[PDB]
């Protein structure tokens, strides 16, 4: 029924993917979300790798639901006027725009508040204010590299040789599909808001929060600092790949595919794994009932070798054992290989590809994947990740260029005269 | 502090519900976390660099909280969580499935318990998935979510360096918690919101993330992708285009970079001892000719083969290796500085260490030390700041440390405290 942020007015004033995307979810929360783009050409997102040439693209679809589009040139003195009353209106403003931006627009954080003591602003950055790197572009991939992911992620060098390694020393630092740099920076954003937003019911006072995409990537990475610490401490990683048979250095190396603490585990080939990317299941060999493991895989002869029977003897012999494994299922797809293992309650699970996420009933029945009415379009799949039990999201098309401009500018107060005169001055069109 | 005043029961263990407790206890809940007996949250005892010291998994997650013994089994302490509950404005739960029911604490009865509860519980998948059975862990969350099926390198054409040999190239793990920490994020963002519409309404809800929906959320990028491969059969910005081709699914794109520019992640001097030495590098459309002088092939800037984005697609690992060859003989940081003079967009690859000790990490705050006892100092995270305050980071607890306390708040009498631990309902 209710929604937890009905009459919170939020700003949208970014683009690409960190601070659209907690704003779409603000508004899917009840949040009267306005987003103020550039003239003409409007947020990025808008006009990235269109699949249909006279339509928004999927990007700005899937990060804009349920928002109004005002066009305006903040760059000049009347839409930067325009720009404060919406200040004033709203009790979040948004921006992930390049570094000194919004100061060389006349909006210092100083001046913010002197426009409106309620307003939570929230900022993202690609670094910290203080970084050596603060000059860098700061991309998605730039974030993962600079927060410890891709250095962390992949394969290592060396022994225990795998199938999966690139030849020599040529296994290098690897990119996560995963927007560690940009949606899940909108979620350290939208964490820090929202804390924002309950503290000034007990205070009335508004106050800024800022994220960098670096130290966001490495808040998910916080077990590769843990492990670094370990590292320097203790000399190795016990549940690492490269122990006993490879080498440690002074950082965290990359591990694979490996399972982490007490949990080992693999991702490997099933029948078709060939000519089908996604033929592969993942499997741990847990540390209790090895038996029921041993007869999966038919090596019914190491429930009693003094070499396996024991969570710390196959400690060092996992490659094999996985090895053993997709010997056992080599035989079967994915599907196939999972049922048979769960038959001993072996843990494992399939890889799903995008194709079968996209297409499962039981993601649309909950209401994780979303079809939406858009126009120019016919329908897209949005993904809304978190369920509450007092509400359901009405997700709605996301708004053309403009859409919402003079209707806005009307609710602000503007008369049909100046509204018509800042379209005239080419301050809220191209 | 934001959350002065608020209470918070952690019932959880490993990373996603203690990482956003923690979060919670920093911006200022009073959170305790109950814990059970003996040997309390997994983290304590996984992976001890130090023998009689509590864990860094566990330390790292639980900063700032009380920790309360408690045999939530037994109809004693099953009496103390009842108390509990109903001291709480938020209770945080990612046991097995079902593992609350079976207690008796049902949401229907929790609603009951305290109408003003805000109840957080995480599991692997939602609860009418095919896969509700299957144990949820980090790498299983990962393989459901999309994330391994779209990270790693793809197979056959066109040929780069970093490729397994054949079709050896398969789904890969991310470092990054997609699976924990990131679930514990999209946690804490609809607790704070039920938490701010409770203002309004008076009234608690259930907050439900399932991991695999948490991962998806991260890879939004690749349904988007997906949608457009369906229509279209290619993907303009993948490294299979144009030589490669495309299936029905989103392949796996290496170190590709998304939409507005080509970019890879390249080799500079060192990489064949330092696992480290490389920097990430994108080729813009803008400066070209900057860009050839940069990698001395000034021959480029005028040949229309190269000097157009266009041109460029069909060779775009002909480029990257030749801006690999200029930087050859430089550090990561060299050549992040000499392609910086040509304004190339570029970064280098950072190691845990470096990142560890970061000056301008501690200097901020978001790497911060913490005093711990029987162990000295251990470094933590603290990503999100705030102009208002700063969060005071103090020791993990020891298993049980708070439970007599915690239990005196709650108005038991000194003589019930020692019967429930007498009786072992409060230790083992
Ligand atoms: C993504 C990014 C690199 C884009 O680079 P960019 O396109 O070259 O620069 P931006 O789009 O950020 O900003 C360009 C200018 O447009 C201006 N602008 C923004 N909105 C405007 C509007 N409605 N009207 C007029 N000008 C506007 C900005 O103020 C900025 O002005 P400036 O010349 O004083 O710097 C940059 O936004 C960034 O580093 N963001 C920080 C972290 C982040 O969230 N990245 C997102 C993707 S991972
Ligand atoms: C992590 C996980 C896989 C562990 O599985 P597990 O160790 O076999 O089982 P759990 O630790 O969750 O729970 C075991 C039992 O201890 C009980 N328990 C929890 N706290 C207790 C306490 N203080 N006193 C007594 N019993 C307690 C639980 O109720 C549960 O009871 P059950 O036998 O009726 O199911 C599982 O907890 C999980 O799937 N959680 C959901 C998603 C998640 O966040 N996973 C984290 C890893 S990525």
């Amino acid at each position: 029924n209710s929604k937890p942020l009905d009459g919170i007015k939020v700003i949208d004033f970014g683009g690409v993917q960190s601070v659209p995307s907690a704003a779409q979810l603000l508004a899917w929360y009840g949040a009267d979300v306005i987003k103020i783009e550039r003239v003409g050409v409007g947020d990025i997102t808008r006009n990235q790798l269109r699949d249909i040439p006279d339509a928004d693209a999927l990007y700005f679809t899937m990060l804009n639901c349920n928002k109004r589009s005002v066009e305006l040139n903040t760059k000049t003195p009347e839409g930067k006027a325009v720009f404060e009353k919406c200040i004033k209106w709203a009790d979040i403003l948004l921006e992930n725009f390049r570094p000194g931006a919004m100061e060389r627009m006349g909006f210092t954080w100083e001046y913010l508040q002197q426009l409106n003591p309620r307003l939570i602003y929230g900022t993202v950055k690609g670094f910290g204010e203080n970084s050596p790197w603060a000059g860098v572009s700061a991309y998605e991939n730039v974030a993962q590299c600079a927060g410890g992911a891709t250095s962390t992620t992949g394969y290592w060098n060396g022994a225990p040789l795998v199938d999966g390694q690139a030849p020599g020393n040529n296994n290098g630092p690897l990119v996560s599909a995963a927007a560690l740099g940009d949606s899940n920076t909108g979620n350290h954003l939208l964490i820090g808001v929202l804390a924002a937003l309950f503290g000034r019911e007990r205070t009335g006072k508004g106050q800024k929060i800022s994220v960098s995409m670096q130290d966001a990537v490495l808040n998910l990475c916080r077990v590769k600092l843990r492990d670094q610490q370990r590292l320097e401490r203790v000399g190795y990683l016990e549940e690492y790949p490269q122990y006993p048979n490879g080498k440690f250095g002074d950082t965290v190396p990359r591990g694979g595919n490996a399972g982490g603490g007490g949990q080992p585990g693999w991702i490997l080939k099933c029948k078709g794994w060939e000519t089908d990317d996604n033929a592969y299941i993942y499997c741990t060999v847990q540390e209790q009932d090895w038996g029921p493991t041993c007869e999966a895989i038919g090596k019914p002869e190491w429930a009693t070798d003094p070499k396996y029977n024991t969570a710390k003897a196959r400690e060092t012999h996992m490659f094999e054992i996985f090895a053993a494994i997709e010997k056992a299922i080599a035989d079967k797809t994915k599907y196939e290989a999972v049922a048979h293992l769960a038959k001993y309650r072996v843990p494992c699970s399939p890889v799903l590809s995008m194709k079968e996420i996209a297409e499962a009933p039981d993601l649309r029945e909950s209401g994780t994947i979303v079809e939406v009415q858009q126009p120019k379009r016919g329908t897209f799949l949005t993904i809304n990740p978190i369920k509450f039990s007092g509400f359901t999201p009405e997700i709605k098309a996301a708004p053309l260029l403009g859409q919402h401009t003079d209707e806005v500018l009307a609710e602000l107060g503007y008369s049909a005269e100046e509204i018509k005169s800042l379209r005239d001055k080419k301050i809220t069109c191209a």
